[PDB]
């Protein structure tokens, strides 16, 4: 039986485009920075991973030092298009930005796995779009009636997406019939979920 | 002098029609459950092992412990899956039974063969992302029916005793009686017209101290 | 190079010597246990049946369901009786065991052979009246002899694998090393010179939300 | 082995003598009343099976009325030797009071087991004496080094004791070397105690 | 498990592997580095014959 309908109600996403921070190099690294008064600091290190690639944007994996308010993070970042992502590094294939807003980046152009996308929050602390375990899997309601159809289109966006994952987290799925690109939350719409696990085995030790 | 039990109106609103969330384990099956996601930080651990096991359904089948933990508390409820279902205290095997009807309210347990008409009901419980038996059960019989004592004697009593074994303890078993299940409803026994509540037989030595 | 455990000093003081009351029951056999009468309102139940009877020793004897009510609560341990002492979590069936040591405080469990110098130490609940088994365990062995840490590994896998089957789940044993039992004392464990911790082992799937 | 002796620790009970009651036939009837401008009333029913015996003493059991603070109570209370007595009724037999001071009462004399007492607490709202469950009972600790002994002779107490209560309690008894008669509490040196059972059948409703 | 963390012939456990510990919800998963059976993070010394001098609470 075909899953219910679902109106898409999140409104459309906000719309600024993203600040240009430009290195002595040539190359310029875009994301977000809502002037909080923070006095916050983003420090790039030079001569590592991070270099400026001929297609004018910075380019790499590498660490990138954040302070504001004495507290001082270093996140790994990979930049992909001169966007700083967390916890995700596509280097061997060819993603795409689908969407990157002040508020969340969609990750697409996975070509073992078409039709699905990782979502992004921005995470302000880091002035960097963070992965966090949500993908979206765009197929519509008519297959989702089948069982075998969901598991297979759902085992097919796990493992072309696991190689690149580093989150602390599982993945999980939401099925939508189109991905709402424009929204602030690119799944409203979702008709089902599935979540999936961690696997554990070790020695646990407890002390009453 | 024939006294029938006054008709009960159908009162309680539409259920929630909200679809159940999957989990995918290794072996590729999938249960279902609710969880409203109110950063309570909690986990669900299935252990590997005989007690559950993928089916050639699609679903996590078979029945065994469960270890919830959420906020530092730890729950090891024994689950039993049905059509995917999780369910606490109550253990179907060696019998077919349906779901009727699942929400994130409640679940109607229906299909016992040895009292058709009859339906366990059991309410989710988010602390254990489950369904669970409290004793709750419907008998569906006509109002007319129920003018007969011996009638209703006879069905409360088909009833505990084609679901007795299924459950955990013998337990007080609450039986409303309706015309129609309501399982379109929050309350599927909206419009019960009648409650029969059964016993626990006691029997021992009690000490207590003044 | 030899180094030993350092020694430690017997500190704690002299357990409580108070008896325990006794319970007698129809058939005329006692059990015994504590309970200060604190206002509390508690009832102790012990069921009729066949898990629980009189023993020609004058003692109930037998393991089954007890129920405790107290301020509406209600508890319903597995105790199993050892000279007419309730004990959960621990049932020794088929092992003649020895109570080392009673009092209001604790309860220490001997007389394993396939370990000797190994004792269970359990705790006592008010809310139960009864001594519980939390997995703390005690050996008995000289200093000299824990410089090897082949001979520890050794002596507490001696204890763990005699006092496991007695044991409900395959819990976290957690052992104390001293040289002498101190069952006058309140912990016994006292002068210990050294804690060997158990691990439970995991193995499945973890669900989780964000 | 033998149970450990144990100090006697209570103080000594108070001395004053319990007040006596003139009752229009001759009899008397005692029992303490502490002036608490409580303005209780203690109204005992006339042609009942309350009467002046020929020894002086009201005798016999009947529903007593007491009026404190507009409630009311009226217990069933037996006289024995002019002493209000509630939970216990001895008629069949031939018991004697112990023991009897403004705080307690105690209750010997029954030739069915010797060496064994009931112990009443005193009620004030009642200005009468209550049996609540508690048995004492004369025995010596080298006695009780015998199981079987401790067993006979409380079972010998409890067949002697049990036809003539209705308190909603079972007995319990304190093993003492000596009664403490004159003390405040009579068990004070109890080596020993054995709670006895309810026994409970029947069909149990609850509705969660 | 896994071969990050293994027992070794000295009676200790041996390697360097992430190490998870809970306590009310939080969770941390520091890399640990087991030398002579004590857990050290931030320092790595392999196969090194590095001394413990001293160790306590």
């Amino acid at each position: 039986h075909m899953p219910a309908a679902v109106a898409v109600t999140s409104p459309q996403a906000d719309s600024a485009p993203a600040q240009r921070f430009s290195l002595p190099q040539g190359c310029h690294f875009r994301t977000f920075w809502r002037d909080e008064a923070n006095g916050g600091s983003l420090f790039i290190p030079a001569g590592d991973a991070l270099r400026c690639g001929e297609d004018g944007w910075l380019q790499g994996s590498g660490a990138v030092t954040l302070q504001q308010g004495g507290q001082t993070l270093s996140p790994t970042l990979w930049f992909l298009q001169g966007y700083p992502l967390a916890q995700v590094n596509g280097g061997d294939r060819a993603l795409t930005v689908v969407s990157a807003n002040a508020q969340r980046l969609i990750l697409g152009g996975n070509p073992q796995a078409p039709g699905s996308f990782l979502l992004l929050t921005f995470e302000p602390q880091l002035h960097a779009w963070a992965f966090n375990g949500e993908a979206i899997v765009e197929m519509p309601r008519v297959d989702a009636a089948d069982e075998t159809k969901i598991k297979q289109r759902v085992q097919q966006a796990q493992t072309a997406w696991q190689p690149l994952l580093s989150a602390p987290a599982p993945l999980t799925f939401k099925l939508v019939e189109k991905l709402a690109a424009d929204r602030v939350d690119p799944a409203s719409g979702s008709y089902l979920s599935v979540n999936g696990a961690t696997h554990l085995e070790g020695s646990e030790f407890k002390l009453v």
